[PDB]
């Protein structure tokens, strides 16, 4: 049974004399990036499966505003119960291509919650410019990917924000990569000119990733993860009561509207990391509403084209394995039938070959992945990673439940165990990912006022190219926040607010309308 | 001074003892409403029309390939969503307003489907009777059926479909059939209805079928004796629904029953059963075959609205809503679990006109096409309290008290199973018309011999569809829950379960063979909780 390890581990081993592990990893990645785009083991093909390049439903795209519905032209499952197992298979399938080059090689995980990441950000092997392979200096293949062919719909006369030219290089925070219209490219050029130094950019990113994990501005001593950060949310997720609500944000959201307390699906901190690496400043609501760093990882469209997507998803799979171990679901999973999250119409809408209204279950095929026999993989094929897929997860953060982790999530004596529901944000238009941050102020009769931060919600979403003015996806926003930061007697005095950080329509001609709508929103606040 | 909606059976008792001015007012009002011209939004044609047909279409959705198409509803009524109880509340209210425009002050009464009369004798004859004595001349009874004053027609050149019904079409109930819009359908309807030429006999068959439904078995003489499986038991169970969301509709109740121990019955469920009883399904149909050929107006949502008994039945559904409102403390407040199945326009029948696929339904959303004095759309907010907001109440009637009897009818007998059966493995079914599922269990002991248990019924009240590919019908995943309270707890793990279907056979002889084969080829999947 092969072991997948912490990549920080492979890097320490490299710096201490033992280099074949990191060198094997790099060699295999060089190998798959060099395969041609038409080869289904090429990194371009593999990154392609997630999102773009898309398959369209032209009859749906022409529907009027009252009849149109959202769908997904990529194969990835998001906001549904196939989120964990589809990505499980996806990483496994890219490991298979790596093995094409270097037999027996294992895909490590970026351990997002280890001590190194809390204190120093992303392991440098994922950001370094260069690497020593066969005593030669090569370009580090994990830093980014150059597109061998264009992402293009090849429609004569047309260019949209989905499209990226041949030679396009993937980018992370703080850079922008939306280049398919003249407007987006121009704004991208202006935005990137504000971040011209690669070394400074790497620092900015490491600092944002630490701030996301912490849940507040990074401290220079020991890490001190608060209850609101991505550390806390990954911990909370290992307590999800059942697979259905562990698995996705649609299921967990309705569970949290219908049951006491709060569950966190693994998809939730996973969304957090996307936005962190992919262009959102945790502190962004102290500055403005618009996150202009349109990086590949920040939306599902081209996230799969960035190598770090697989190191991150390797850690997401890890967390799913750990949840399986700690809750005894190593061999069997269950789905609440017809629960929100089990429908192809949920969230991103249906993937290719699915229809509106169609159920999703453990037998549903995880396209486009196929076995040696040519038969479609299903969730049944990949529940026990040791038994059916032939690999395990080495040791890393969070794999044991402990007193320290229990006291992190726990309500300070005399603080509210209640929860806040934010709604009244009905039928908002979706262009790109966005974040919500909730706060509370309380004012005494004597006039003193305290301020409370209640936490964040990351909606990982997509770019959308539509055929009419008002034909974007509509979404009801619903968000639940703990009140644990507040003392219980302040809750009835409280005045709540939310701040959004969003894409502003993707381009400058869409920005003022986006800002006006968000500023106009009058959310409803409900205390349990 | 809240007006009093009464039992129509009570109004007939009083007519027979010489107090005739209440039932004469009702009938007078229904005559006046049926004689208004069709363009008048108070004409029974327009009121009946609001529920379903005449349809508003979404021509670009009708044109979609089979992978992209989705169901939608061209009528205004809400079914399988949280607006079912409140939309229909306002529909009955608005019909009542129309009646009042003909006879000031009149109250729309309710067919008490669960009183001792209905259990023993079926429908009160005031609703089935051919004739009625008003102002000296004996008139046609407007409550027994309705004549269309204009066609239900899409007026398309060269086309005719099962939605369409000619001017002069008369609504029908079990045992008659009423699909007439293609030649095959009209032929079958003529042949079928000619087997049933006597009105008196037809009424007896209807009353017998209604009584069978209510009971859960063949109607027995004397003490009606409802079982745990009948529509009586189901209405009783719906008053224990833990919240409004799952009380309100079949979609919410279904997901609840998949995700909580025990069994909830929404009010829409017994309501569905009455529709099918009156609109063409024989409770004991599964002893005869799979097809229910009596295509009555009440049996599908398409034209049910045009049969006057719709409003007597729904007046009782509203009463049951009120009774649940009374017994659970929601006379003044309702709430909806946010994003729960049943809170989306995409659910069940699909979006009504105006609405968009993923759009949410709450106590705020307009109950089209109903409108107050101020031209502003009604909402559920406007009709939570019937006493304070609408100025009417429900007089006494069956089931309005919790009662030892009711308890030990739904009670699990001693040693019998408290477990639940879940029926599954029936995915992507094509829907043409309403259908019924009936669940059974056999148990062979070691001594070779076999017992049979009836576990109950599930009515899917649905719709006739007209589509533009063979493969393009609405697809439904069928999930059903049945109690095992009928069988002894130690018989359960030995049990071999089965379901039978009674369905419309595609509506026409030419679709019947295909439909029978598809059903016979289902391999349902069974699970015990
Ligand atoms: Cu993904
Ligand atoms: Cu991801
Ligand atoms: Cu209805
Ligand atoms: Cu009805
Ligand atoms: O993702
Ligand atoms: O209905």
């Amino acid at each position: 049974p092969r072991v997948r390890r912490s990549v920080r581990d492979l890097q320490k081993r490299y710096d201490n004399g033992e280099k074949k592990p990191l060198e094997d990893l790099v060699r295999a990645w060089v190998g798959i990036q060099a395969l041609p785009p038409s080869d289904p083991k090429s990194f371009f093909a593999l990154g392609g499966y997630h999102g773009e390049p898309f398959q369209y439903r032209k009859p749906v795209d022409a529907l009027p505003q009252d009849d149109i519905y959202p769908y997904w032209g990529g194969y990835c499952n998001h906001g549904n119960v196939l989120f964990p197992t589809w990505h499980r298979m996806y990483v496994y399938k890219l490991e298979e291509a790596l093995q094409s080059i270097v037999p027996g090689v294992s895909m490590p995980f970026w351990d997002e919650t280890d001590e190194y990441t809390l204190k120093h950000g992303i392991p440098s092997i994922l950001t370094q410019e260069k690497f020593e392979l066969d005593g030669k200096q090569i370009d580090n293949p994990l830093r980014s990917f150059v597109l061998p062919v264009a992402l293009s719909d090849r429609l004569p006369g047309d260019g949209n924000i989905y499209e990226k030219p041949k030679g396009y290089v993937t980018v992370r925070y703080p850079l922008s990569g939306l280049v398919g219209t003249p407007e987006a490219l121009e704004q991208t050029k202006i935005h990137n000119a504000k971040f011209p130094l690669p070394e400074k950019n790497t620092e900015l990113l490491n600092s944002n990733v630490r701030a996301w994990l912490k849940g507040d501005s990074p401290t220079p001593g020991d890490p001190d993860p608060t209850r609101n950060g991505v550390y806390a949310k990954y911990v909370r997720c290992l307590s999800a009561p059942n697979y259905t609500v562990f698995s996705n944000t649609t299921s967990a959201s309705v569970w949290n509207s219908s049951n006491p307390g709060l569950v966190t699906p693994v998809e939730s901190p996973h969304n957090d990391i996307h936005l962190a690496v992919g262009g959102f400043d945790y502190g962004g609501d102290e500055i403005g509403q618009i996150a202009g760093a349109n990086g590949d990882m920040g939306e599902n469209n081209t996230a799969g084209m960035d190598p770090i997507f697989f190191f991150h998803h390797c850690n997401v799979d890890r967390m799913f394995w750990v949840w399986q171990k700690q809750t005894g679901h190593t061999d069997r999973l269950d789905i609440i039938r017809n629960y929100p999250g089990t429908n192809a119409s949920d969230s991103q809408g249906p993937t290719p070959g699915f229809a509106p209204g169609e159920s999703l279950n453990l037998t549903t095929p995880l396209n486009p992945f196929k076995k040696a026999s040519g038969e479609a993989y299903t969730s049944e094929d990949c529940i026990n990673i040791e038994r059916q897929l032939g690999f395990t997860y080495g040791p890393g953060s969070l794999d044991d439940a402990t007193p320290e982790l229990k006291s992190l999530l726990a309500v300070p004596s005399g603080n509210s165990t209640k929860k806040l529901t934010v709604t009244g944000i009905d039928r908002a238009q979706i262009q790109g990912s966005f974040i919500m941050k909730a706060y509370a102020s309380v004012t005494d009769a004597n006039g003193k006022t305290r301020e409370y931060y209640l936490g964040h919600k990351s909606i990982l979403s997509r770019w959308n190219v539509v055929q009419c003015a008002n034909c974007l996806t509509h979404l009801d926003i619903v968000a639940h926040f703990p009140l644990s930061a507040m003392p219980a007697d302040d809750v009835p005095k409280a005045k709540f607010r939310v701040e959004f950080i969003h894409r502003g329509g993707g381009v400058p001609s869409a920005a003022k309308a986006a800002i006006d709508k968000v500023s106009a929103l009058q959310p409803k606040f409900e205390v349990s």
